[PDB]
């Protein structure tokens, strides 16, 4: 579990959520802009699953809900993540 505080775009591409094309899966980081704010933290990784955003659980969030929250936010944006662990995919 890692907790990150970012100030803004965040420079991440998020995927997953309730009702995703693969069913209800945790929100996750699918890509990251190489020079963006997320990259600059050196604490987020592609494949991280997002457990909380702006101090609230992602349990039950759809992809649209999570994206709208992140797009709308400014100031300090808290995120907590867990590593994907190569559990549901494999890094090559």
């Amino acid at each position: 579990l890692r907790t990150v505080e970012m100030k803004k775009s965040l420079g991440i591409s998020i995927a997953g959520g309730v009702g995703s094309p693969l069913g209800d899966v945790p929100i996750f980081i699918a890509m990251m802009h190489p020079t963006g704010v997320a990259a600059q933290t050196q604490k987020l990784r592609v494949g991280d699953r997002i457990v909380t955003i702006c101090g609230t659980s992602t349990e039950g969030m759809t992809h649209t809900q999570a994206v709208n929250l992140l797009k709308n936010a400014s100031g300090s944006i808290e995120m907590q993540v867990v590593a994907g662990g190569d559990v549901s995919e494999t890094s090559v």
